């Protein structure tokens, strides 16, 4: 069994993230060790290992002709012991993964086991493109990511620090080129040192942007306005009456987050983010229509990104839409999602309404992708967003210093198989969209509204590093 050279794992720039080090495997046969027991005590030392129980050891498995004495020395350690040359011992050439960005992308890339093999992220997602094949040994290939690791440093550390800040212990944040739909940045909290895994908590190994499904909440009205200016029923000078700021259907009321409205518009019912104005609305052009636009940008389907354990999340169909499941439906309760899928929506949304298929490596020929919403449906939204970012009474933390920037705030509610998450999912610039960005911060309590609070702010400082790192042209004209 002669081991392979482990394909390379870089950035989308080439930076190296995964890279296969030498080491040094020592076997004995123990009946031709049991030749040279003087030199045990020496050996043992130079094994890290117990006088005593590295004897035990050679005595107990007298009847075997193969045992490992040591995995993974280094080469130096390795000729140390060979140096000895001590009879019975032979040393095998193996490899073992260094992570030169450690915890910074620690979730996208993974990690290998005591093997070499993949158990997390891109190591186990692409592991046979990078495993080559065992000696003549073939060497596995080089792999690029879409992450551009200049954004995944300043994502990590602007969602480490207002995580820290604001008593937050969770959270996740994800950047997609909008016309690529290459994941440019993936960031978990916590998360955990690859290169060194012997403290290592289960709760710091989750790929939280992934795997973690909530109820995505506000931040699907844009889905059900979208399916609203499909309809021929409505357009943006429409006015919905939202007073008082609840609506009663039977035995269920919907309630608004602010109740001071009477006539909105439809960027209003944006901007108040009205769940009264949605729902009248959705009742008019029919849950169907907001359930096609929802399925066709991606929310409870396959992503197709192959991370073990990625989860689907849940948009459900009916064949007949009750009043109460319509509104819950519009309003963001009638679903499950995570965060990638939240920011491929927004993505498409972006993209002038053209759904491009997720990538977690780097993309030189674009796919042809699907026409999902209207370019001028799409153009109106994004109107609207920017608005709900701009317009009094909206997500002025939002804002990115230089650009033009738009989206949409949520309060997410956490489903398992309750807790809430604070979000914030946009684009940006404006006016001509490169970037979609989705911010998760756990929370404890559903009051508050710190989906405008702590993860605007974060979408505000990561867009601005992420538009002028990738040279877009500042659209804050003097």
């Amino acid at each position: 069994a002669i081991p392979a050279h482990r394909g390379l794992i870089t950035d989308r720039n080439g930076e190296p993230l995964a890279v296969s080090t030498p080491v040094t495997t020592l076997w004995a046969n123990p009946k031709e060790l049991m030749t040279a027991k003087e030199r045990w005590p020496q050996l043992a030392a130079a094994l890290g290992q117990d006088t005593k129980l590295f004897a035990d050891r050679i005595e107990q498995n007298a009847e075997r002709e193969f045992i490992y004495l040591v995995r993974g020395l280094t080469p130096e350690q390795g000729e140390g012991v060979i140096a000895l040359k001590v009879p019975g011992v032979y040393s095998i050439e193996e490899f073992r993964r260094f992570y030169p960005a450690g915890e910074v992308v620690a979730h996208a890339v993974g990690f290998t086991d005591v093997d070499d093999r993949g158990r997390e992220g891109i190591e186990l997602a692409f592991d046979e493109w990078l495993a080559g094949v065992p000696g003549n040994a073939k060497p596995g290939k080089t792999l690029a990511l879409s992450i551009d690791l200049r954004l995944q440093y300043l994502a990590h550390r602007e969602l480490r620090n207002a995580l820290l800040e604001n008593g937050a212990k969770a959270g996740s944040l994800v950047i997609m080129d909008v016309k690529t739909g290459e994941i440019l940045a993936m960031t978990n909290q916590p998360t955990y040192n690859p290169n060194n895994r012997r403290n290592l908590q289960p709760a710091a190994m989750r790929n939280r942007a992934m795997i973690d499904v909530f109820e995505p909440g506000s931040t699907v009205k844009p889905f059900s306005m979208s399916a609203a200016l499909a309809s021929g029923r409505w357009k943006p000078s429409d006015i919905v009456d939202v007073y008082p700021g609840t609506l009663q259907i039977g035995r269920y009321t919907i309630r608004d987050v602010s109740r001071n409205s009477r006539q909105l518009d439809l960027t209003g019912i944006l901007i108040k983010s009205s769940n009264v104005g949605i729902s009248k609305i959705a009742f008019d052009i029919g849950a169907e229509s907001i359930y096609s636009v929802m399925q066709q940008v991606g929310l409870g389907q396959d992503t197709g990104l192959g991370f073990p354990g990625e989860r689907v999340g849940n948009l459900p169909n009916h064949r007949k839409w009750p009043k109460a499941e319509t509104a819950t439906l519009a309003y963001g309760y009638g679903l499950s999602v995570t965060a990638i899928q939240l920011a491929h929506a927004y993505a498409a949304l972006a993209n002038d309404g053209k759904s491009v298929p997720l990538s977690m490596t780097r993309v030189d020929r674009v796919p042809d992708g699907v026409q999902v919403i209207s370019p001028e449906v799409a153009s109106t939204v994004q109107g609207m967003l920017q608005q709900v970012v701009e317009a009094q009474g909206g997500v002025f933390r939002a804002q990115v210093p230089g650009y033009h920037a738009a989206g949409k705030s949520g309060t997410a509610r956490k489903v398992s198989v309750n807790a809430y998450r604070s979000l914030f999912a946009g684009f940006a610039p404006a006016t001509d969209p490169r970037i979609a960005m989705v911010v998760v911060i756990d929370e404890p309590s559903k009051a508050g509204y710190f989906g405008g609070l702590v993860s605007a702010p974060v979408f505000s400082k990561v867009m601005a590093g992420a538009l002028r790192l990738m040279n877009v042209p500042p659209d804050n004209l003097p």
